[PDB]
């Protein structure tokens, strides 16, 4: 079918990793200013990606930092989050309901790769509001790599998918919508599945959504299918990094 279930919230992750050796490389600066573009190119995208607040305890507190409105307050951001062997900075967007669009953002940089890694969470909730999401997400992909020449690794997934459907369980998964860091032939697999080349990156691949009703064959084809060619090319990576 051409719908899906109907659901008033899916629970989705929303995970970017990248290299951490190149990633480490960078000073609070560089990373402050890579956060900043990022915000930046998530604003046009929906009016729920156009303020990012410091978190707090009252909501007054919680509001009262908008760092798209006052960039050194991202400063503050990795100044209460930073721990001694990381930087870290949360950010939340503003909208306290998950059903409206809200959205907290989480970016690590250690120098290894569990914790080298920009997520948004509960994606699920751009779900619930963007008028045509797969290019909205594709668009969020797009400006990573374009900011974070170090990626190598995207998944935008069910979390119900990702934990109890994957197809390998000690790798990652390429998910609905995801990042693999090389070229892709459209020979290689199913009709459904978009690849989107990006010179001097690789490629994003977006498989069809869950619908209400599919076959055996179409099942398989979706996500993971995908997966079995990339785990078959080498490029699925193990999950243990
Ligand atoms: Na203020």
């Amino acid at each position: 079918h051409m719908m899906t279930d109907a659901k008033a919230f899916r629970r989705y992750i929303f995970e970017l990793y990248f290299d951490p050796a190149r990633l480490l490389e960078l000073d609070d600066d560089q990373h402050l200013q890579r956060i900043e573009r990022f915000l930046d190119a998530l604003a046009p995208l929906h009016p729920v990606l156009e303020n990012w607040y410091l978190c707090g305890d009252s909501l007054r507190d919680a509001l009262s930092h908008n760092v798209t409105e006052h960039r050194q307050d991202l400063a503050k951001a990795l100044s209460r989050d930073r721990r001694t062997r990381a930087v870290e900075l949360v950010l939340w967007n503003g909208e306290e309901d998950p059903l409206k669009g809200g959205l907290s953002l989480d970016y690590e940089a250690s120098g290894r790769a569990v914790s080298s890694r920009l997520q948004l969470e509960d994606a699920g909730s751009l779900l619930q509001v963007f008028d045509a999401p797969a290019s909205s997400f594709v668009a969020i992909f797009l400006a990573v790599l374009e900011i974070w020449p170090e990626t190598t690794w995207g998944m935008l997934a069910p979390h119900a998918y990702f934990v109890h459907q994957r197809t390998f369980p000690d790798r990652r998964s390429i998910g609905w919508i995801g990042f693999c860091p090389h070229p892709l032939r459209a020979t290689d697999f199913p009709a459904a599945t978009e690849l989107v080349d990006i010179p001097g990156r690789g490629t994003l691949l977006l498989n069809g959504r869950e619908p209400m009703d599919e076959t055996r064959r179409e099942h398989f084809e979706r996500v993971g299918e995908a997966d079995i060619k990339l785990m078959e090319l080498g490029y699925l990576p193990p999950l243990r990094g």
